[PDB]
């Protein structure tokens, strides 16, 4: 299949729903390549666990952990890694307040070439156990022959764009990986990179990151269809930031406006937001503890109750994952009957200004607090005008090269009158979860 979009394995679902899913041990297996060195970009690390996920024969190969921790948290991470002489650390600079290093990426250097993995999971046991998570697996990129001068670039500009994302760190350990990438041929890449890095971007740089990067790609590489105002936007996420006192402050002004861009020419567009309800979490495989990774605070939620009228339940019968709480984040543009999509994005970016960017300085500057990373699937990059939605995520469609594996159910289902968004820092003591427990934070 052309897309190479996977879900992580979920412990407890029938084998039918894990055939074609990937565990981290699968990704790092010798079948994927003979490891020489790796870089693990992430937010949260269990280093003891992480090293055990590498094949025994590769566990002494150099590993670079790219993180955003400071102060005592940084010291804790160093103490975790101190046992392992092959592990180095890179602290990503976070010079804007309230920013976080959220990017989830593996750079896997092999004897045979190079692989890039962009995904949504923390490097801890629970994120790969019973959650819905997304993975994009690059092709095996071959090395460019010594003395041969070629770009190794793809029609989506992925090689230069990935180097640009890494250059933003200004870090010597990542310059080494930039030089590795320069030496490899990434021309088979058929996805567009969408990154966020911290900063205040003006002029040309405004289109480099965040929701303006998405807008630029949609303007340049998608085309508008008749009745485009009827094609909904779907956003699906595991955390919600403070979006303002009403929908015009950010969500339905600049964020939705970027998401609804198609083509170069010049709103009724339905907006579906998918976020687990309390009932989704209670009845999940993990029970209420799944809510420890759905960090929506009561202090934030009580300031924006207008937002919850946009909220739709998590449902994933198509992939057998309705009870596997989402830590994947996805954004897409389905047709009015949800049978086709104009594009699909899998990313680390939640529904927040910190992740996507907020306009400043009279609309001339995009300010981003965090590192985020995702990949965009555009029909034009596959010789298509749209993607047909795959009916069953793990099935065998009559045209796999035109049929995109959307991992949750369409159309999304609106919250009922008795549903509430999962809010992690208030108690739930009215009905027990699948393990027999209440939630008392
Ligand atoms: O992107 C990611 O993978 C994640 C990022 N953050 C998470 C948090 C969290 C949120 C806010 C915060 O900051 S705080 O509210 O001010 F204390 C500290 C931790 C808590 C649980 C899971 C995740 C997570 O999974």
């Amino acid at each position: 299949n052309p897309f190479q979009f996977y879900l992580t394995r979920v412990s407890g679902v029938k084998p039918k729903y894990n055939s074609g899913a990937l565990h981290i041990k699968d990704i790092l297996s010798p079948l994927f390549g003979t490891l020489v060195s790796s870089a693990q970009f992430n937010y949260c690390f269990d280093v003891d666990w992480l090293v055990k996920q590498y094949p025994p024969e590769f566990r002494k190969k150099p590993i670079l952990l790219v993180h955003g921790d400071k102060r005592e948290a940084k010291a804790h991470l160093h103490a975790q890694a101190k046992p392992y002489e092959n592990i180095s650390l890179c602290q990503a600079k976070l010079d804007i307040a309230f920013g976080t290093h959220h990017t989830k990426m593996m750079l896997l250097l092999y004897e045979e070439g190079l692989r890039v993995v962009i995904h949504t999971s923390n490097l801890i046991h629970a994120d790969w156990h019973q959650k819905t998570q997304g993975i994009w697996l690059s092709p095996l990129y071959p090395r460019i022959a010594d003395g041969t001068h070629k770009s190794g670039e793809s029609p989506t500009h992925f090689k230069a764009d990935l180097i640009s994302y890494l250059m933003a760190y200004n870090a010597p350990s990542l310059k080494e990986w930039i030089d590795v990438i320069h030496k490899h041929d990434l021309s088979e890449t058929n996805v567009y990179l969408i990154g966020s890095t911290p900063g205040r971007f003006q002029g040309s740089q405004k289109d480099n990151w965040g929701h303006f990067r998405l807008k630029k790609l949609l303007k340049d590489h998608a085309s508008s269809m008749p009745n485009a105002e009827s094609w909904p936007v779907v956003g699906q996420f595991s955390s919600v930031g403070s979006l303002g006192a009403d929908e015009s402050k950010w969500l339905c002004s600049e964020f939705k406006e970027s998401m609804l861009t198609l083509g170069k020419e010049s709103s009724s567009v339905p907006l579906y937001l998918i976020y687990p309800s309390v009932e989704n979490v209670r009845t999940s495989l993990e029970g209420y503890p799944a809510g420890g990774s759905l960090p929506y605070s009561i202090q934030t939620a009580e300031k924006q109750n207008w937002l919850h009228s946009y909220f739709h339940k998590w449902s994933a019968e198509t992939s057998g994952r309705s009870n596997a709480m989402p830590h994947i984040k996805t954004y897409m543009r389905p047709s009015p009957d949800f049978s086709k999509i104009a594009w699909f994005l899998v990313t680390s970016a939640n529904l927040s200004k910190a992740a996507w960017g907020a306009l400043e300085k009279n609309g001339t500057q995009l300010m981003i607090r965090s590192y985020e990373l995702g990949v965009l699937f555009l029909p034009s990059a596959f010789g298509l005008d749209s993607f047909k939605v795959k009916q069953k995520f793990f099935a065998g469609s009559q045209e796999p090269m035109a049929t995109f594996p959307v991992p949750y159910d369409l159309p999304p289902e609106l919250y009922g009158s008795k549903d509430r968004p999962w809010i992690w820092n208030i108690p739930y003591v009215k009905a027990p979860d699948t393990h027999g427990n209440m939630w008392v934070p």
